[PDB]
């Protein structure tokens, strides 16, 4: 197999966690280190346990020599500077767990600039390099604020290399809903699409992590990670994606300019229903649009001439007119808004979706077929959003918005109500 398992399952054995009837040893299956049955095991069986001794969370760091220090910190930058320290410390309770911890991922966020040009014109790409610069300086300002004022407790210097491993280790194995833990023993499982419960998560302290899924001896135990994420999610947070066309998602980005004559008044309206004055929504490949998105479309698109819609007398009704439309101006601006941004956002990718598609029909490196799979489904994402607009471009004369609605309820057609009128 390989020492550094075996100096680490030891020490868990030796630790009271793996007892002698722990049907899953720990073998090297293609997705790397993985918890394989050493016999027959069936739905909701028990797999292992850990104790909260073994615990890595904001109660580690702040119950630590650093925790005073850390005391003002975000949960996530304390966990950071805990892993980090301690993985320096050769007497750290997790010794041989650090001893296992692959050093790298296959998450963006490791990423050569050959392997990243991959992603050129992808909305991954973006949303990495946004979120690397902002660990970044976040960690610079860890390290001025609290590394450097305390050489004492931070001995050796700390690189943006330490941040990231750390940063990283955190994003592809705490386990989230029980908000950040780690569990040597129960952190091997691997993701499968098979899984469809996540159900897993459980805690008599002590760790419990059960089956969701019966397992026969020599096969693979496994869990879904997460049934929500989409695959930019999944590319980043930990090193894969899935094949799975409906994980794949693009997310757009709404906001009431301040620059918007009227923007006081739309941010009143949004507000009052939910929406901030920037909105973020994501747009799943094969899902009807999300709700809000086009009434805040048309809320942005408003102008001058509907702006009377923004008076006290609507601030009651106004959502649920911008719910239905409000006119074909209106309606029409924002369809070629959202159209030009489809086509421009499209054309800064560097490959066809035909070539994508050849592409995976061969053999793909991990970091390759990760790029290749997600910005493929980006494009047919961003196609599909402009496809429905294009559709409402056309079927632009077919909704009846807020005057038409108006005078339906005239009554042209009703009494001769003169006759009433003189008999009085
Ligand atoms: N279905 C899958 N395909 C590819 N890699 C996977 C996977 N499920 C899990 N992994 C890998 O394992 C990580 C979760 S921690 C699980 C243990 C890991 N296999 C190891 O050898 O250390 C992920 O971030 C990813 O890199």
């Amino acid at each position: 197999l390989s020492p550094a398992v075996q100096t680490f399952w030891k020490w868990l054995q030796e630790e009271g966690v793996i007892t002698a009837k722990t049907p899953v040893k720990a073998s090297v299956v293609t997705e790397g280190l993985g918890l394989v049955a050493l016999k027959d095991i069936s739905r909701n069986d028990v797999i292992l346990q850990v104790p909260k001794r073994l615990w890595i969370n904001p109660d580690a760091v702040a119950a630590s020599e650093i925790g005073r220090v850390c005391s003002e910190l975000k949960p996530w930058l304390s966990v950071i500077l805990f892993l980090i320290r301690e993985r320096s410390r050769e007497d750290s309770v997790w010794k041989h767990y650090f001893g296992i911890l692959p050093q790298e991922t296959d998450s963006t966020i490791y990423w050569s600039e050959e392997e990243l040009q991959e992603l050129q014109g992808s909305q991954l790409l973006k949303t990495t390099v946004s979120v690397k610069e902002y660990v970044k300086n976040e960690c610079l300002k860890l390290e001025q604020e609290i590394i450097l004022p305390n050489k004492r407790l931070f001995p050796d210097p700390v690189t943006l290399d330490d941040f990231f491993w750390a940063f990283g280790i955190l994003r592809s194995r705490a386990f989230s809903r029980l908000n950040l833990v780690v569990v040597p023993m129960a952190d091997l499982i691997n993701h499968s699409a098979g899984v469809t419960t996540e159900d897993h998560a459980y805690e008599v302290y002590l760790f419990s992590l059960k089956s969701p899924l019966s397992v026969k001896a020599g096969e693979q135990v496994y869990i879904q990670y997460d049934l929500n994420k989409s695959n930019a999610e999944l590319a980043l947070d930990y090193g894969f994606i899935e094949p799975n066309e409906n994980r794949h998602a693009y997310t757009l980005t709404l906001e009431i300019s301040e620059s918007d004559p009227f923007f006081d008044d739309k941010l009143d309206v949004a507000e009052s229903n939910g929406f901030a004055q920037t909105a973020y929504f994501d747009i799943f490949y094969n899902r009807t649009l999300p709700p809000g998105l086009l009434p805040y479309l048309r809320l942005v698109a408003l102008g001058g001439t509907d702006a009377f819609l923004l008076e006290s007398l609507f601030r009651d009704t106004i959502w649920g007119h911008l719910e239905l439309s409000v006119s074909r101006d209106n309606e029409e601006l924002l369809c070629k808004a959202v159209r030009e941004a489809c086509k421009s956002a499209l054309a800064g990718y560097h490959t066809t979706i035909e070539q994508d598609r050849e592409l995976k029909e061969g053999n793909l490196d991990s970091r390759l077929a990760i790029a290749v799979g997600i910005r493929e489904g980006e494009k047919m994402v961003l196609q599909q959003i402009d496809g429905i607009f294009e559709q409402k471009e056309l079927e632009l004369d077919q909704l009846e918005y807020y005057q038409e609605r108006r005078l339906k309820d005239l009554g042209l057609c009703g009494e001769n109500g003169d006759i009433l009128e003189n008999l009085y």
